[PDB]
């Protein structure tokens, strides 16, 4: 009985995270946000909700969430949530989804024992056609996962140097599939470091001093590469929110997100996603700010 009651309370907290974020950042409940809220209520067990704001100068896009079960391995049953969501979204008039890459990856690795889960997520854009479904595959850190990374690399179809190919083949811990509602899709390969030594080395040899001076200060460092990206997007994960001002200076919108985060409970970690190029600037104008809340808080 107590497990059942706790289970209903997690579901309520999940929704409250998502709603509190909409309130704080003036997000309109535009398609597909209502549908997404219904979808995450169907996830069993305890979930983490990772909300974010994409900032672009004085523009802020706040209707961005990734949700997943945070209690061990739910692959491949976690796929059912993704497919249900995609089915609901595709049936919307004026929405077109190219799910080929995700379907092929899912088909290929359904029986893999090296995958923790997939997430489900949505990113609202300024208009319907710029909005997307976002799906991340989280790979087990302590497995040799070259075969997963190869499949993703093939679906991405980018051409990388020998050095970067090895980083991607060996240290990829997350794979992103972004499905835009105008029919564009993207595959992100996500090498991470606390796996990691190839990314660390690549970073030390190739990336700016500013990147090198901060990337080991959080508990995790990641970079997303894609054929679609001229340069990777770098992610800096921190478990102590108050440490962010030590390493980043924000434009006004970033300060607002930062302040909001420091007043909110239940936050287990934050991340700043930014390009090397944008990190060179005196102030961050173009970046994404992520924060993660656990529904048992």
């Amino acid at each position: 009985l107590i497990d059942r009651l706790q289970n209903n309370q997690r579901k309520d907290r999940r929704l409250q995270f998502v709603r509190t974020h909409q309130e704080a950042f003036d997000v309109k409940p535009t398609f597909p946000l209502p549908l997404f809220e219904e979808a995450i209520l169907e996830i069993e067990g305890s979930c983490s909700v990772e909300s974010s704001c994409q900032v672009e100068g004085d523009r802020l896009q706040g209707g961005r969430y990734e949700v997943c079960n945070n209690q061990g391995t739910t692959w491949p049953e976690s796929l059912t949530h993704a497919f249900k969501l995609l089915d609901k979204i595709d049936s919307q008039l004026g929405v077109r989804i190219n799910r080929d890459s995700f379907d092929r990856f899912a088909a290929a690795h359904v029986n893999s024992r090296k995958i923790i889960n997939n997430t489900i997520g949505v990113h609202l854009g300024s208009k319907l056609e710029d909005s997307s479904v976002m799906l991340y595959i989280h790979i087990k850190p302590e497995e040799d996962t070259e075969e997963l990374a190869r499949t993703a690399l093939v679906l991405d179809g980018g051409r990388y140097s020998d050095e970067l190919t090895r980083v991607l083949l060996r240290d990829t811990m997350v794979i992103g599939f972004e499905l835009f509602f105008d029919g564009r899709s993207r595959v992100d390969l996500g090498p991470c470091a606390p796996k990691g030594k190839h990314l660390e080395q690549y970073t030390q040899k190739n990336l700016s001093r500013k990147v090198n001076s901060i990337f080991r200060e959080g508990y995790l460092f990641g970079a997303f590469f894609s054929k679609t990206r001229v340069e990777p997007i770098l992610f800096f994960y921190h478990s102590i929110i108050k440490d962010l001002p030590k390493y980043f200076t924000f434009n006004s919108l970033g300060d607002k997100i930062y302040n909001f985060c420091q007043s909110q409970g239940c936050i287990t970690d934050v991340a700043i996603a930014v390009t090397e190029t944008e990190l060179e600037k005196s102030r961050l104008e173009n970046f994404c700010f992520y924060y993660d809340q656990w529904d048992e808080c």
